[PDB]
């Protein structure tokens, strides 16, 4: 099948360096942030959000995956109540599903998990660009039981949940370092 | 442990949407690249695009990640040689191993692989907003062999494989469609 030329679009050498700076900066302030106000996200913003995650490559272009919004306050808690229940086996509570306006849940569909991964980081990336949080769950074993509630095809696995919102006023987390950059990366000049 | 007050944003309403549209365009405009300059990247950008892969969420807080950059023309080479043995097996060429400037590896140290497969993806949206071009491989066939070629302890598997740099004069793209939002998104409201 076809092939068409690629568009250069070329940045100076300092202007990489500043807009890599810049992102790193803007990236480095995400937290997962557990306190989650009940207030409106614009529906066009958690649009373009999973528009931008549905940029990712995929394994022989697959684009492998569906990304699920709940606004429903009922199914919002069905799928709380849901989630507490299998985790409370041996803190246990979750309240910010039911106060996050949003819960977004990507399925796989069946190198899928891979891809379907990449694309929850390209995710989380235009969330902190947007200026909303979430933090980031993966709570299988529940699949079956969501999957179900929601209405989904049964190729479709489960592999992320985040809560989406603003942070409530009351919003803490934990006090935590990040990896220096010489214990994340080698070099063999 | 300890806990401290998370410092929310301020971006108003009209500011997430612009936010959020200028991202998803510039996300959009990502291609795997198949055509690579052998001009230098500055090693600068390169630490940027790392440090915000870094800044990824992970389960536990483990940060369970390795980025092995290669830039020495020999075992370039050599990983070039690698790769292409073991996918001759019943086009062949992935020719741009060997010209692009840098090999970026990421290893997965050992939910591990969505953790690292998220950083994935947040590098990637780095290497676009950096300007920079890459293909995402994912040839864990031949991952130990590149991990001893590579000299990294036992513990780590190969994730993927990122030759990057700029995009050659002739590089071309196959002409694809993404999925519009509705063939990506279910809403239940
Ligand atoms: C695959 C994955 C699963 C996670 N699951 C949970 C979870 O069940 N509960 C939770 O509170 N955080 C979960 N997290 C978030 C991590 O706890 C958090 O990212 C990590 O502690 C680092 O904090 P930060 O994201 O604020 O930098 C998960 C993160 C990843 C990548
Ligand atoms: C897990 C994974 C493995 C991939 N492996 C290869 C590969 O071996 N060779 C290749 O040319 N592209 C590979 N790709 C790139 C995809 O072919 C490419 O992303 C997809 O066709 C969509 O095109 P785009 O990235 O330009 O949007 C891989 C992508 C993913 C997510």
């Amino acid at each position: 099948v076809e092939h068409i030329p690629f568009s250069h679009n070329h940045y100076p050498e300092k202007e990489m360096v500043k807009r890599s700076q810049e992102f790193y900066e803007l990236l480095n302030k995400r937290r997962s942030v557990r306190f989650i106000s009940n207030e409106q996200v614009p529906m066009e913003v958690i649009d373009n959000v999973i528009r931008t995650a549905g940029t990712a490559p995929s394994g022989a272009h697959t684009e492998p995956w569906t990304f699920v919004v709940v606004k429903d306050p009922d199914v919002k808690h069905k799928i709380r109540k849901i989630i507490e229940e299998e985790e409370e086996i041996n803190n246990w509570i979750k309240e910010y599903l039911d106060t996050a306006p949003i819960l977004i849940l990507i399925f796989k569909q069946v190198y899928n998990e891979i891809s379907v991964s990449i694309a929850c980081g390209i995710l989380l990336a235009a969330l902190q660009n947007a200026g909303l949080v979430t933090v980031t769950t993966t709570p299988l074993n529940c699949g079956p039981r969501l999957r179900v509630l929601l209405g989904r095809p049964a190729h479709e696995k489960l592999l992320m949940l985040l809560p989406v919102g603003y942070p409530s006023k009351e919003a803490t987390v934990p006090d935590l370092k990040r990896k220096p950059l010489d214990q994340i990366m080698v070099t063999v000049h």
